[PDB]
């Protein structure tokens, strides 16, 4: 049994912008065993049908969605899809849930391994997110109210009532303060660091409707469509050009930051970590989630074996160009 799994498809061959809300993808309510996790961009994509709407798929499903759904240019849906797959999908069927566990990903893995979902947390999934809580409080995935208020708080003190560039880099600071502040085992490291950035800045770049070309902002209506509902704004038009993480830089500099965690299992106690992963230091990041893969598969064999060197290497050929160059590893050798 297994699949044999196909290398990443390409960017689009029309990448300006269109009607995404269209009549073939329409919003539909959730069925029993749907899943939804805590990413918009998916849970969105999943509730439209650009991707299976019961919210399991394979890399290949995830990257041609991303990309006809929101314009998600090409490589940075290539790092971000295996990075999820690698830690979080089933290898051999080459299925990832973009929530928790469930049976629709197949035969489970050997542990440690897991295939449980965009859910786990701790490698991937993190902390200071701007509408879920962090997982220390019991729940890393569902809409989060609370959150979402801060957000429009934010909004009206910095964005005239809409979000942002200005918002983003005020709210990622203060989101970064409240888990200092309420979350023992607040960690803030490694690919959580990288990944906390360019999260405030894709609303921005590709919730906004791409039919706006200047002083691009999002209304509150949209952020709440998509952040909470799963749904896309009336005629929604996808960004004009293929995009990400722009502006992710400018974020940073609003508020400067260093990776690092509350230590000793207490509150306002950071402490900073000089070995993790930085933005001058991206190549880190590639070393520590290949780190992360060999905990999770010590010893495979197979198919398993066969199907870890072909994900690596897919993600390997994002990743390079991504960070601009990485030397490539083979922790299981070659094929
Ligand atoms: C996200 O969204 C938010 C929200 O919309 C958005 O915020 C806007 O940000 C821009 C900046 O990018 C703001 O525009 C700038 O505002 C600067 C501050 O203006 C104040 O001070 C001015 C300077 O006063 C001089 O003169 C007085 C004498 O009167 C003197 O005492 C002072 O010492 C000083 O020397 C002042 O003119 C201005 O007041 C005018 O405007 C207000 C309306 O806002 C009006 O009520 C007043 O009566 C008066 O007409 C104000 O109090 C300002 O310095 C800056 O100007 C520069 O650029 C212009 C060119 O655009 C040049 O002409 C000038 O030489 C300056 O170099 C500019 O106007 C804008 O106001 C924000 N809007 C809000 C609501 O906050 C973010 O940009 C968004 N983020 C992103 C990434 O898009
Ligand atoms: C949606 O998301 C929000 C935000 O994450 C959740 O609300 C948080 O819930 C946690 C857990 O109950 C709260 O944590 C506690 O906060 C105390 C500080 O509170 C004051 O200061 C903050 C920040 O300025 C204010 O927002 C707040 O109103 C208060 O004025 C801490 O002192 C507590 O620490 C104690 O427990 C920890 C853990 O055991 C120990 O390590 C400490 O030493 C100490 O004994 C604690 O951290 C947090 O304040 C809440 N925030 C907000 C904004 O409400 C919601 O629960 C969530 N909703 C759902 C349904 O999930
Ligand atoms: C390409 C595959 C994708 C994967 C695997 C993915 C995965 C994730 C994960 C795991 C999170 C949670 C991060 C955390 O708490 O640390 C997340 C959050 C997020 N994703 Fe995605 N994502 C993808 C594509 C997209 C796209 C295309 C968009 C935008 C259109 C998007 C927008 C977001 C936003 C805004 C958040 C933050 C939600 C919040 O903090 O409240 N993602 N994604
Ligand atoms: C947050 C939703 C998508 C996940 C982003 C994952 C990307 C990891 C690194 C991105 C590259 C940053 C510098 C080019
Ligand atoms: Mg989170």
């Amino acid at each position: 049994q297994g699949v044999d799994p196909p290398p990443p498809p390409g960017p689009p061959s029309f990448t300006g912008t269109k009607l995404v809300n269209d009549a073939d993808h329409p919003w539909q309510p959730l069925r029993e065993g749907d899943i939804r996790g805590p990413c918009p961009g998916l849970n969105t994509l999943a509730s439209h049908g650009y991707l299976p709407r019961d919210g399991v798929a394979t890399p290949a499903q995830i990257i041609t969605a991303t990309q006809e759904g929101f314009n998600f240019e090409n490589n940075a849906a290539i790092v971000a899809t295996y990075l999820g797959h690698l830690l979080n999908g089933n290898l051999v069927t080459d299925l990832l849930s973009i929530g928790g566990a469930t049976p629709k990903t197949g035969p489970p893995p050997p542990p440690p391994a897991h295939a449980g979902g965009l859910n786990v947390h701790g490698t991937f999934e993190g902390d200071a997110g701007m509408t879920r809580a962090d997982e220390f409080f019991g729940d890393n995935h569902s809409f989060n109210q609370t959150l979402f208020d801060k957000f429009v708080d934010f909004s009206n003190r910095y964005g005239g009532g809409f979000y942002n560039l200005t918002v983003a880099g005020e709210l990622r600071y203060s989101r970064i303060q409240d888990s200092i502040a309420t979350n023992p085992e607040f960690q803030f490291k490694n690919v959580r660091f990288i990944t906390a950035y360019g999260e405030t800045v894709f609303p921005i770049n590709l919730f906004v409707d791409g039919r706006v070309t200047t002083d691009r902002k999002l209304s509150m209506e949209d952020a709440a469509s998509i952040f909470r509902d799963m749904r896309f704004p009336d005629d929604f038009h996808r960004s004009a050009v293929p995009a990400s993480n722009e502006g992710a830089d400018q974020v940073l500099a609003a508020h400067p930051w260093v990776p690092g965690g509350n230590a000793d299992n207490q509150v306002n106690n950071y402490v900073e970590d000089p070995d993790s992963a930085d933005f001058t230091h991206l190549c880190r990041l590639y070393e520590f989630v290949v780190g992360s893969v060999q905990e999770l598969y010590p010893n495979p064999t197979g198919i398993l074996r066969r199907n870890l060197i072909k994900n690596l290497h897919y993600w390997w050929t994002g990743v390079n160009v991504a960070f601009g160059g990485c030397d490539e590893l083979f922790p299981y050798g070659q094929l």
